[PDB]
RNA sequence: AGCUCGUGUCGUGAGAUGUUGGGUUAAGUCCCGCAACGAGCGCAACCCUUGUCUCAUGUUGCCAGCACGUUAUGGUGGGG
């Protein structure tokens, strides 16, 4: 993992104070994040994914920045896991009913297309649902496999996805995180201290994650 | 072209958000964003009339091609 840069972090300027905890040095204005708590951390992480997956339970893959948007998809896609990647509607986990409102659009309208309802109305009002169709589907790519709730939430970069994490502490279900230098502690049960910000870092945290639910699964 | 509601979220509370921001339109019309996701009444469309053409259509309506006309003209037989 330090191949990728796992002890990279953010500048000095945009520290939190409570993560001094975990920060080894500070060279060329950035901080180092130790790699030994985060080994010690990772493997917590598994233990937690595996027990939580083999006893009848679901993670739900968070991650909105594009440094970590196709990586998170195609882990979730392999493992046939809920996740999102393009923006996180304010209200997916307190909302869960309403929101499930969405899904069952989604579904009936794979049924229209597949019946071909698309001559017996009008240019325009075909046009719309096509466009509905394919805006509500790109929303939502990951979420038709809610039949619940998420029983825990992944999340990278806890600080650009907040809402995700306040929602999912309101509901209480586990928030297991990788925190970066800026980030904050105290929100996350399960922090995985490390960069963010690379693609190649925020990717092979998945890959850790993928294995753990794999082999759980 | 605006007025609201359900759930969510923020606030001790009155309330706020959605409905704000950039663009666009006749329009809360639409797009991109966005702690909001949707919905309703409005907007728009569906109705009438008008402008073009096709099929059907010939009386009390036309008369182009034929006949009778008396001036008084489709007036009359007939003709689409």
């Amino acid at each position: 993992l330090l191949d990728s840069g796992a002890h990279f972090g953010h500048q000095t300027r945009r520290w939190n104070p409570k993560m001094k905890r975990f920060i080894f040095t500070d060279r060329n204005g950035i901080y180092i994040i130790d790699l030994q708590q985060t080994l010690t951390y990772i493997d917590k992480a598994y233990e937690f994914v595996k027990e939580t997956v083999a006893h009848g339970g679901t993670v739900l893959f968070v991650g909105t920045k594009k440094q970590a948007q196709e990586s998170i998809a195609e882990e979730a896609t392999r493992v046939g896991m809920p996740y999102v990647n393009q923006r996180w509607l304010g209200g997916m986990l307190t909302n869960f009913s309403t929101v499930h409102k969405r899904l069952q659009r989604l579904k009936e309208l794979e049924a229209m297309e597949q019946t071909g309802g698309f001559e017996g109305r009008t240019k325009k009002e075909i046009l719309m649902l096509t466009r509905e169709k394919n805006k509500l589907e790109r929303s939502l790519g990951g979420i038709r496999d809610m039949q619940k709730v998420p029983s825990a939430v992944w999340v990278v970069d806890t600080n650009k996805e907040h809402i995700a994490v306040g929602e999912a502490r309101k509901l209480g279900i586990p928030v297991i995180a990788i925190l970066d230098t800026n980030c904050d502690p105290d929100v996350v049960d399960y922090p995985i201290p490390g960069n963010d910000d690379a693609i190649r870092s925020a990717a092979l945290l998945t890959k850790v994650i993928a294995s753990a639910v794999a082999e759980g699964l």
